[PDB]
């Protein structure tokens, strides 16, 4: 991997794992979501962040703050095979006072065509208090210096998906998955669970079905309260409609909100 | 990746990823797990399988993992590019063997080793069966015909018989579940997650403390989709030893059994 000539985005080239692909031989979308995740680590560290597992500024060190993840939109039109290379180019947009956004555009290698694409919407806080903050002058300005000025956008279209308000799922849910937990593979090196283990998660409650019969097209996720180590999850769907859902991550205990977000499938 | 000169061996590398890691930024060892069996498929691939042979779908048979061995001195730091060479033995009618070296691509010592075992199996009864001379000539195109061991010495851990676990168990992580993510493409359970499933049970103390140096996993039967699996481990023993046992939460079938060894950092 690489930045690009103008030092304003970075580019990796990734073979597709045995391991990594479904029943029908091609990518699935926690591959994709893991994938997403690594070329914007390799970004960050290109342009001079800190290792440590937070992408965090030197502002953001001193000021004991770190960047949540508040939303993920992935669009896939096709995944990529067994064996293939896949190509994906990531940025980063400072959205004012209100956070961050990092964006995907994922190409097949040997055609140069756009295969999917992906946005996510980050927000600050503090390490220690957990409390949410609104971005600083300082931090703003450490953007600047690797990110476009003028706006590039993933999904640039006016009211578009990615933009949209999800429902909370009302019970009693169509589908659901209890009991789900996270073992050591589903945390990253902090020891936080992995963004990618809760869309996972968010699938399970998906009837074997639709998996077999169709094709995930889009995945909007909002992310509102993290799981620990040792909380327990339960995983809700009711079908809103192409299939559409309405998903809802809470925890198996107290019913404490985690996660919310809906899926669209085709028919194969 | 690519077989090396003679056709007998095939060697890949490997640059580790940020969600590969555990805390200490190094590589945790089901990631490893999951770099042998991703050079194992690029092996098969290259020497003309999709894993089976001709003669193994004419009749049936599929190969079946009997144990996992690994040992490793140095976990590879996030960033680095690790080099795996691997091959494979016949050995007579028992079943197969896959060998694996890893290697630090920069300096080019020996970093890990590992080997398996792996049995034939007829797909649609799940009967264990004896390798035939078609399949034994089969492999004698693409293996090395004098020996070539990972693990040479007469005595050696990979060998050693593993007892079963006690009641009560010292340790334990009751109602342990696949989901999508922890299937292969033919939606079987990884065999990499049995792995993460045995180390579930040791305490995260252990973890904190200890580096893990060698694991000896057999397996005795598959987890299906809908089964949920409890994982036992008992203290055995400067070096810390565990005893583990992987059985349904239900039946208390067993699947799996093995030990650990864990050095002080
Ligand atoms: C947006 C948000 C707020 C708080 N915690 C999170 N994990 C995410
Ligand atoms: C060795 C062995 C025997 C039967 N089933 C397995 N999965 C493994």
């Amino acid at each position: 991997g690489s930045l690009t000539e103008d030092g304003l985005s970075y580019k990796e080239k990734f073979v597709v794992r045995s391991y990594e692909v479904g029943s029908n031989k091609t990518a699935t979308v926690e591959t994709i979501a893991n994938l997403l995740q690594e070329v914007g680590c390799n970004h960050a560290q290109s342009v001079g962040f800190s290792t440590d597992g937070f992408a965090t500024t030197t502002t953001m060190r001193k000021l004991h703050l770190i960047w949540v993840t508040a939303r993920m939109h992935i669009e896939i039109y096709k995944y990529p095979a067994w064996g293939d290379v896949v190509e994906i180019e990531t940025w980063c947009q400072s959205e004012g006072r209100i956070g961050t956004r990092r964006d995907w555009i994922l190409k097949d290698s040997v055609t140069g065509e756009v295969t999917g694409r992906a946005t996510s919407k980050w927000v600050m806080m503090n390490q220690d208090t957990r409390r949410l903050q609104k971005v600083s002058d300082d931090v703003r300005d450490e953007y600047l210096v690797f990110c476009p000025q003028e706006p590039r956008l993933a999904f640039p279209e006016e009211n578009n998906r990615s933009l949209k308000k999800i429902p909370k799922l009302e019970d009693p849910a169509q589908y659901s998955m209890i009991g789900l937990k996270p073992r050591r593979a589903d945390l990253d090196m902090n020891q936080h669970v992995n963004n990618v283990t809760y869309i996972g998660w968010v699938l399970e409650s998906i009837p074997q079905e639709i998996v077999d019969t169709h094709e995930l097209q889009v995945i909007t996720l909002d992310y509102r309260r993290e799981c620990q180590q040792d909380d327990v999850v339960d995983s809700l769907t009711t079908t809103t409609s192409d299939s559409q859902f309405l998903h809802l991550l809470r925890l198996s205990g107290d019913g404490q909100e985690i996660n919310r977000g809906t899926t669209l499938w085709r028919k194969k």
